[PDB]
Formats: structure tokens, sequence, C-alpha cells
């Protein structure tokens, strides 16, 4: 079943039901998921209207770009030439800049496939938009199956050489309380590296560093208290995790990662070659989710995309997008119940 | 009253109904007029559905800028520097350039006055977007009074020193019917001279020139047809009229111009110094309003703003707007019936 209604100032909820009671709902402010249940328990953050997430954080869920993360001092090369984009944190953009895509309306339509119901949003950023050649015409499809599967598929098309590296930033939650730490959760991911940054500013370091065998090794489940506890440099430089993780194998076939808490367990499916993870680091912020203040790791991330700093570090990738050429980037969540034994206690 | 539908790709249709039984509706698409009618008449043009719009015309009834009208090579010049804006007419800069702001959908809040009912669109333009400095926050609010006045006001405030010069662009048509061309309603307007254009590009000619007495002079009311059949060289030139008219009296009291067809009529109030005038000279294109196929002169605009041109004709003003200054302008269309 879909649902729609309006969701304020102007902007739209798109509720779907799949035929095991699971629900859904999206909205076209930012091409954004807003909440994700199951029985009752919410899996993600979300709000209850579209001022909330202008009025308190306008990230949670959405769809960010053009470029994903912090390119330092809003630097970039196309070819050959360069770009300075619009610096909306200290001299660095963040995000795409300020007012970027994740606070605009996106126009959409439904597809109702049965088993499968797509919701395609599109947008268009002008040539210039903050700095980036264009005009790129973007779309964003977030469907939902039969099988808990929740994809997300960008498919992007540019008049004008330019970069592109955009990420869905939702932020699970498997107490279903913004209150309740997930340092209770477990955490499987398929990496051996990770980037690590600079300072404060958060630019890479410029380095690429082995963590097997470290607090931050998570090939082999474990809980996140163990980051959390941590006293490694970059986990007490950002206060929890807030980096990007290098896959070890990469395609869309293979589990990337693993989340969970109980009988619940999200995996995480990606054609990209990294995996952002920020911890929700917000210290006493205590941000207002339902009525209930989020605590300091109240929330995790698992923003895939081409790894951030690859202007400093090239091995990482190249977000270079050619003029007429069709990017594709495809990231899915599943949920699935009792995939194994979590039975702990914090 | 008022009622909120959807209108289609996630716009929004919002009509509003006074105390006379009048009705008006916008969409947040390009914060537009959509439609307008009395006893059921339709009194502009318009489309049934937000696709409409995006597939056969998105101007009718849209909010157009930054900058409306046409820029010669695309070239502005801000503080003594020269900016090039995006080309979607030739090597000219119309409307804004390609995918403007009123392709956009514009988030929307509507406020209930009572005797007034307030419906104030807004949205970012980036800065460098389609060229132009900013970031431009921008609100257009259109409201519906119990006296039949659609009042239009708009505001902006830029971060960088840039251009600004919207405008509305609905067409009128009293026929309630585009198939039948707007010839006949009569027009009358306060603008003794108007600026010529140099060719079919329609770019500004250069000059400036006093129109009192000739087929353009319309201080007396009159009939359309007579300027349609007008053998003006600038007449011939466009079929029709597509020209900025200079108003002699600058002021928002000042009822500048008054379009007639029998017992009704819409006077039109602004604080702008010009009114563009386009009376839809689209040859045979025949497009789709309502399943009637639209003729040669189906409609007609009443684009109040700073005239075009002045790129090259400075005495016709500065559209330029300068970082944290205030940007505000009113336009006013009120609905008469004669009893
Ligand atoms: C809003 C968040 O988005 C990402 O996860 C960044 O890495 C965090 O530092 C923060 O900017
Ligand atoms: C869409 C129309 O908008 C204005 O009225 C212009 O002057 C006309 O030439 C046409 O471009
Ligand atoms: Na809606």
């Amino acid at each position: 079943s879909i649902k729609i209604r309006d969701f304020g100032l102007g902007s739209d909820l798109i509720s779907l039901t799949n035929k095991a009671g699971v629900t859904i709902s999206f909205t076209n402010l930012g091409a954004r998921i807003v909440d994700w249940q199951k029985d009752g328990k919410h899996l993600i953050l979300g709000f209850d209207s579209a001022k909330e997430y202008l009025e308190k954080d306008a990230y949670p869920g959405a769809t960010v770009g053009p470029t994903a993360g912090r390119i330092k001092d809003g630097l970039v090369k196309i070819s050959g030439k360069d770009y300075i984009l619009n610096q909306n944190e200290g001299p660095q953009t963040l995000h795409g800049g300020e007012e970027s895509i994740h606070t605009k309306l996106w126009t959409y339509e439904v597809t109702d496939l049965g088993a499968e119901v797509q919701v395609k949003f599109s947008l268009v950023s002008n040539d210039g938009t903050n700095g980036y050649p264009g005009k790129i015409e973007m779309s964003v499809t977030h469907s939902f199956d039969d099988d808990n599967k929740w994809k997300i598929h960008y498919e992007a098309i540019s008049d004008k050489d330019t970069v592109f590296n955009p990420t869905g930033h939702v932020y699970f939650n498997l107490n279903g309380d913004a209150s309740e730490s997930v340092e209770n959760h477990g955490l499987r991911l398929a990496a051996s590296r990770f980037v690590p940054l600079k300072d404060q500013t958060e630019i890479v370091r410029g380095d690429i560093v082995d963590i097997k065998n470290t607090d931050l090794d998570f090939r082999q489940e474990k809980q996140l208290s163990n980051a959390f506890n941590s006293n490694m440099e970059q986990v007490q430089l950002v206060k929890g995790i807030d980096h990007p993780f290098l896959l070890d194998q990469l395609g869309l076939d293979k589990e990337q990662a693993r989340l969970t808490l109980d009988d619940t367990s999200i995996s995480v499916f990606t054609d990209q070659p990294s995996i952002v993870i920020f911890t929700a680091n917000f210290g006493d912020l205590g941000t207002l989710y339902h009525e209930k203040k989020q605590v300091h790791h109240g929330g995790i991330t698992f923003e895939c995309q081409v790894s951030p700093g690859s202007e400093q570090i090239p091995e990482l990738g190249d977000i270079s997008l050619k003029a007429g050429e069709k990017y594709q980037a495809t990231t899915i969540y599943s949920l699935h119940t009792k995939l194994e034994h979590h039975h702990h206690h914090h």
C-alpha cells in the first residue's frame, strides 16, 4: 500500500507498507528517508514534520551532494582546471555547500510494481550552483520491496565535466529511541583500512592506515562500545567514529556491513568503495527526536560513497564526471530478523 | 475557503475562494498562478496539471527571474566586473536562463487573515546558479482578498552584489478560451513611451520612442485589434506587441493599465516603472489549454518590472542588488464587474 499526504512547507510524505507489514516513508524535501518501522519500533532517526528538519537538522536521512563529505579549502580540479566550490564549513566545502540538495523540494513520481514500489525523485543542479559546473540532471530512486530491502539508486548526467559523489545520510538506531546509545549494537564491517583525519577540521590527514586488531577492527562482529571506549587518537579526536572505511572487497553482491541489536539486523550492500561511518558524536546538544533528547552516540550512519579526501589521496578514487557520461550508484539496506544470536547487556 | 490538493509531480495546488465566490489558484511549482475564475469562467490561461507546464510551456502564470526578460549576450556588469549568465535563447539570457526558478518547487506557507489569505513561497538561489552571484533568498507572496484584489509582493536578500528584477508572467484572456483572440478586448495604458526592439532576436534597439498618437498609444482606452492591424514596423516585427512600455507616473496608487471585455475589467497597479506587454504572438503553435488549441494573440501579459535592456539604455534604470540590501516589489491585479 502507498499513501501520500502533506508533510509541511509544501513537502509530501510517501508511506509504503510491504506485504510483510514493514512500513517505510520518504519525503521529497531532500529525497529523504523519514522513517522505517518494524512492529511499531523506529529503526532509524527522523522527525515528524518538514519544519523540524529545516530547524533542527537537515541531514538526517537525506540525499547529500553533489559531493558528499569535506573538500579541503573547497578546491577541486576539473579537467585541468581549478574550481572553488561554496565553502560552508570554514574554508571547507561540506556536503555540497550551503543550502544544497538536501534542502530542496525534488519532484517525484511513484511506480508501483507490485512486489516492489519505486519513488523516483528528480532535481536539476543548474550550471554554477555552489560553484559546480553543470547543469546536472539528477535522480534518486528509493524503492522498497516484499523482501524488506530498501534500495537507493542514483543517476546523473552533466552538460559539463564536473564532480559527483553523492550519498544517503540515514542514521540508524535499533533502540528505536534517540536517547539510547548505539553502544549496545553489534557491528560487522568488511574493511581492513581507514582514512585518518588531520585534526578538528576534519580534512583527511593524507595517509591510509591498517586497523586490523585495533579497537576499530570490526571484520568480526563486536559491540560498538569497544570503539567508543577506545582511547586511540582518532577516536579521541572526534569523540567516536567519523571516518571513511575502505572496503576490502568491492561488489554489490557482498554484505559489506551488518548492524545488529537482539533479533534485528540491517545489512549493507553497495557498489561504492568506502563507507563513512559517523556515530552522532554530538555531545550534549540533545536534538529532540519524537520528544526524546538525543544522546551522544545516539545514532550511526553508513554513508556509502567514494571516500572523501581523494583530492589529497588520489588512491581513494576519482569523482570526476565527464560531460554526457551517465553516473550510477546503488546502495541497499536490508532488514532481517534472527539473522544471528545477539544477546548482550550493557 | 482554502483547499490544497496534489497538482502532480509532488507539486501542490492551493485554491482560494473569497466571500464573493471568486476562485484563484496557485502552485508551488514556479510560485505561480494557475487559474482565476468567476462564475465558472477562466480569466487567465492555465493548465490542468504540473506535467503540462513542464511539457508544454513553463512560463504561464510563473514567477520568472532572477531577471525577467532578455539580456543581450547574457552579459551583466556587476561592481565593474563582467559576468556571463546562462544563455538559453541564442546568446541571450531569457528569463533567468535554463531551468530557472519557474521550474523549481518552492516551499510555502499559507496565512489566513479572513478577508485576505496569503500564500508565501520561498526559494534560495544558490550563489553561482546560472551565473548569478548569491545566494539570494527570495520570497513571493501571492494574496487574494474579499475585494477581488490579487496582490504579488516580492522580497529578496543577497549575500553578494548581484542583479534582481523578477516578474509575474500571467496571461489574461477574458474570453475564457484560448482559441479566441484578445483582439476584442479594450486596453488602457498610462504610458507615453516604449522601448523598440532591434530585430527578431528581440534585444533592445537602443532608443526610447514616444508613442503618443500612434497605434500604440493606449492612454485612451482602445481595442486591441487596432494595434494588431497596425503597419508600424515594430508591430509588424513581432506580429503583435512584445514590448516594454514606460509608465508616465510611478506609484502603487495609480491604475496603470486596464484590460476590458464587456462587463469585466482587470486593473493593474505596480510600483515598478515599466510594463512589458506580450500578446501571445505564437502563430500556429496551437498550444493546448483545457483541450482548446491556442490561437495567435490568444492571451496578453502585463509583466511589471524594470524594463529589459538597461544594460544598453541606462536611463531605463538599474537592476543591481547590493549585498545585504532588501529588495521589495509589489504588483496588484484587481478584478471588477460592472453592475
Ligand atoms: C553531518 C555529518 O555528516 C558526516 O557523517 C560527516 O562526516 C560528519 O562529520 C558530519 O558532518
Ligand atoms: C515567454 C514570453 O515572455 C515575454 O513576454 C517575452 O518578451 C516574450 O517574447 C516571450 O519570450
Ligand atoms: Na503535496
